[PDB]
């Protein structure tokens, strides 16, 4: 085999899910590190709440956005974040009412990769797993996507709007590609997820807003 990892088949990655009505795509991003890390370092995969970063990290906007970074900080300096069982997800602002009991993970930290390497993204994928990323998904192109490897020329590197997850990566036909998550539901796209273009240049700004935490 050539270069090329796909962490689903490994085991490091939760069933799609829908965010809804909610601009919480960011939540949804963290959580699949959060469990990417939980699966490597424990050797079972368990569901987390993004619910829990919803409602309780203030130095975002609940519904309204947040930044992945924002996220992390906020699962160290609190020491731990719920489980999907214990703090359901209501795609809604509200209290925020974190249960310890069912505390069912935690990190240290987290890392930033170096804005525009797509190398050094690459690298972060394939020795530690999979990596929160944020992208162009305003393009049509993108939300009509079935098959294939996107790639939009009009893609716009300095609109970062939509949060995702690199699962891997590979080559297709000729094509190299990042195998990526999405929180659309597992109706949207390939079964919830997209082959985005690898090395055309950071298409959509892939590699300008990346970051995985440390467990
Ligand atoms: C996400 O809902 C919220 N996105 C953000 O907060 C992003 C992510 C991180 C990287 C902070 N903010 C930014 O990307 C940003 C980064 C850098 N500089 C400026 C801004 C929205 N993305 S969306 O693709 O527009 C979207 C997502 C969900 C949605 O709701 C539905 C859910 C299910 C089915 C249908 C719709 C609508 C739009």
């Amino acid at each position: 085999a050539p270069d090329s990892v796909d962490y689903r088949k490994k085991g490091y990655v939760t069933p799609v899910k829908n965010q809804g009505q909610c601009g919480s795509c960011w939540a949804f991003s963290s959580v699949g590190a959060l469990e990417g890390q939980l699966k490597k370092k424990t050797g079972k995969l368990l569901n987390l709440s993004p619910q829990n970063l919803v409602d309780c990290v203030s130095e975002n906007d609940g519904c309204g956005g947040g930044y992945m970074t924002n996220a992390f900080q906020y699962v160290q300096k609190n020491r731990g974040i719920d489980s999907e069982d214990a703090y359901p997800y209501v795609g809604q602002e509200e209290s925020c009412m974190y249960n310890p009991t069912g505390k069912a993970a935690k990190c240290r930290g987290y890392r930033e990769i170096p804005e525009g390497n797509e190398k050094a993204l690459k690298r972060a994928v394939a020795r530690v797993g999979p990596v929160s990323v944020a992208i162009d998904a305003s393009l049509t192109s993108f939300q009509f996507y079935s098959k294939g490897v996107y790639y939009d020329e009009s893609c716009n590197s300095d609109n970062l709007n939509h949060a995702v997850l690199a699962v891997g990566y590979g080559i297709q036909k000729g094509n190299k590609h990042w195998i990526i998550k999405n929180s659309w539901g597992e109706n949207w796209g390939n079964k919830g997820y997209i082959l985005m273009a690898r090395n055309k240049n950071n298409a959509c700004g892939i590699a300008n807003l990346a970051s995985f935490p440390k467990m």
